[PDB]
C-alpha cells in the first residue's frame, strides 16, 4: 500500500512551470514519470516549453496546460485533460493561486482578503476535482499561503486546514491521502510570480517535503505541516 | 542544511527494541556514531545482538543502560556520549517507561503517572540534548500516551508544549525541535501505525525536512 516505486505515475501540478512548482517537478522527474504541468499566464509558454523540454531530457513524459484556474469547471477540465492523456491521476499538487498584478503598497486588506476567498475556492475545488479523477493510495497536496496574513504579518503556526481535514476523512475509503504545507514568510517576488539575513522560507525547503509525504511519508494524512523554520513573523 | 548523516552522532533513548532498533537501522545506511540508550538490563544480548548488525552496516555503536527516570540519569546519558563521540548531532526520544503489569490490572490512575514520569523525562531529555548538541542539531521526541492508548480516545498535550517552547528558546543555537505523535500503534509497544511508516519520518526531519521546526506531527493514517 506505500509506494515501493514512483515511476509510470501519474501527477498534476498546479502552477508548475515556475517557482515551487518548477522545483517540485524537477524533484519527481529523477524516475519515470508522468507530469501534467499547468500554469495561469499564456505570456509564460516559452517558460513552460523551456522546463517541459528539460524535464523530458530527465526521462519524463510532460503535458502542459494553460488556464486562469479560477471557477469549478476550468478546475475539473484540468483533470479532464490530465485523464486523456495519461489515464488516472496518483498525485495532485496546487502550489498557487493566482498572483499580485498590483503592488502590495497600492492593494488594501479587503482586496488581499477577496483573493483569499478565490484562492481557498479553487483549493476546495482543485481537492474535490483531484479526487474524482485519482486511482486509490492517491496523494493531494495544498500549498497553503495567505495574502492576507503575508501583509499583515499574521501567520499562525484557515480555510484550506478545514478542507484538508475534512476531505481527508471524506476520501478514507477511496484510500486517498489529503494534506497541505504551510510555509513561513516567503521573499516578495513569488507573490508577484517572479523568481542581511535570510529567516525566509525558500522553496528548496518545501519542494523535499512534497516528496517526502507521497513516498516515505505515506502515512501522514489530513494534515497540515507547517515549515516555517520556527519564525512566526517578518 | 545537511551535506551528508556521515560523520554524525546520534542518541537514541529506547534504541535497541521496536521503533528505536528501526530508526538505528535506518540512520546506520550512512557512516554515523551511534548510542542506544536500553531501560533493562536483562535486554543486554538483544542490544549486543543489535549492536553487532549495525556494526556491519559500518556505524560505530555505544551501549548505555539506565532507568532513566530523572534528570540526573538524563544528564549521565548525554554525558556518556559527548565522552564516547564528542558533540550529539541528533537526539531522538522514543520510548517511555514500558509495562511490567498487564493492561487488565492496570488501573487509571497507574497509566496516568507513567505518562507523567515520561512527561518530565521528555522535558529533561530536550534540556539535557541541548547542552550537549553541536550547531544544526535536532531533537526529536515521539509523543505517545499510555492513558491514550489505554482509553482509545486519541487527539489530533504537555511534550508538543515542550516542543514549541523549546525550539523557540533554542533558535539562536540553530537546533530544531520536533515530535512525531503516531496513532494507535500495537500493545506489545488494518488501522494502527506500523513502526515502518513511523521510522522514515525521524531519518526525514534530520535531513531534508529540516526546515520543520517546532512542530508536533501527527503521523496516524488519518483515523
Amino acid at each position: 500500500t506505500k509506494y515501493h516505486d514512483l515511476k509510470n505515475k501519474v501527477i498534476v501540478i498546479a502552477g508548475g512551470i515556475k517557482n515551487l512548482g518548477a522545483l517540485t517537478a524537477k524533484t519527481f522527474a529523477l524516475e519515470s514519470v508522468n507530469l501534467v504541468l499547468h500554469y495561469h499566464q499564456a505570456k509564460d509558454s516559452d517558460t513552460a516549453n523551456k522546463l517541459k523540454d528539460e524535464l523530458e531530457d530527465q526521462g519524463a513524459k510532460v503535458a502542459l496546460y494553460q488556464s486562469d484556474l479560477s471557477n469549478e469547471e476550468e478546475v475539473a477540465k484540468l483533470f479532464d485533460f490530465a485523464e486523456k492523456e495519461f489515464g488516472k491521476v496518483d498525485i495532485a499538487i496546487n502550489t498557487v493561486g493566482k498572483v499580485l498584478k498590483k503592488p502590495i503598497v497600492e492593494t488594501s486588506e479587503a482586496e488581499f482578503d477577496a483573493m483569499d476567498t478565490i484562492n481557498n475556492k479553487v483549493a476546495y475545488f482543485f481537492i474535490k476535482q483531484a479526487a474524482k479523477h485519482m486511482n486509490p493510495n492517491g496523494h493531494i497536496i495544498t500549498i497553503a499561503t495567505s495574502l492576507l496574513a503575508a501583509y499583515t504579518g499574521f501567520y499562525s503556526t484557515a480555510p484550506v486546514e478545514h478542507y484538508t481535514r475534512a476531505a481527508s476523512k471524506e476520501l478514507m475509503k477511496q484510500q486517498i491521502s489529503v494534506n497541505a504545507i504551510a510555509p513561513g514568510p516567503m521573499d516578495t517576488s513569488f507573490f508577484y510570480g517572479q523568481e542581511m539575513g535570510n529567516q525566509l522560507t525558500k522553496i528548496e525547503d518545501i519542494a523535499p517535503i512534497i516528496k517526502f509525504l507521497t513516498t516515505d511519508g505515506w502515512w501522514i494524512n489530513g494534515q497540515t505541516i507547517f515549515a516555517n523554520g520556527g519564525y512566526t513573523t517578518r
